[PDB]
């Protein structure tokens, strides 16, 4: 990967806002399926993702393009909607964080420049 | 009309609308037709491409982020309502990836 204007933005503007949010705590580290008593979690969710993984990937220059990092955010929220029951609080927490994500993504620099 | 909404109409909706996986999303979920009596009990804001397109055509949106949320609600409903193993979820995941890909290249400063 590399460093771009868009990836800096996703790191310093989007991720920072999401990270500090009051609903963000369950999303800051990987789902610990053992520590939460969810033996079926990895049977259902084949691609785990979390903001700590995404953050570390931004810090180590893992992404080549902004959309790659955006895909990871989407996977994180998608896993949550897919695995949990519609009425679970975590679902509402993901939706709120996801809306902030889309709002902030709308204001990202238009041309990806290294 | 803003620059961003025209991008969402001409680039994003254009790509998504004509996709081979788009057909289940082109019109509102018809719960009677699809035999899903609990659909509207679980899903409280139904959303679909036909609605989003109609809205883009009739200048309903005041901001790009408002259209983006609709697209997002449409996909989120799908993941929340359906079983993880259903094909519709796969189809939604594929469309949403294109959405995000295109959205990453949208004009940045929403000017009227
Ligand atoms: C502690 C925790 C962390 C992550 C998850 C989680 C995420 C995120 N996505 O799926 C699951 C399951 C669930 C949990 S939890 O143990 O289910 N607790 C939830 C109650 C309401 C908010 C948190
Ligand atoms: C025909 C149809 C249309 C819409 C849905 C749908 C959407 C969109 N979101 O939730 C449901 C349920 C489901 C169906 S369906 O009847 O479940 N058939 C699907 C199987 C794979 C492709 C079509």
């Amino acid at each position: 990967g590399r460093v771009t204007n868009q990836l800096q933005y996703l790191h310093k503007v989007v991720m920072k806002a999401l990270w500090k949010h009051q609903f963000a705590w369950p999303f800051r580290q990987p789902v610990d399926a053992v520590k939460l008593g969810l033996p079926d979690y990895h049977k259902i969710i084949k691609q785990p993702m979390d903001m700590g993984t995404i953050k570390r990937r931004l810090e180590n220059n893992y992404y080549w393009a902004a959309s790659e990092c955006m895909q990871d955010f989407n996977t994180m929220f998608t896993n949550c909607y897919i695995y949990n029951k519609p009425t679970d609080d975590i679902v509402l927490m993901a939706q709120t964080l996801e809306k902030i994500f889309l709002q902030k993504v709308a204001s990202m620099p238009q041309e990806e420049q290294e």
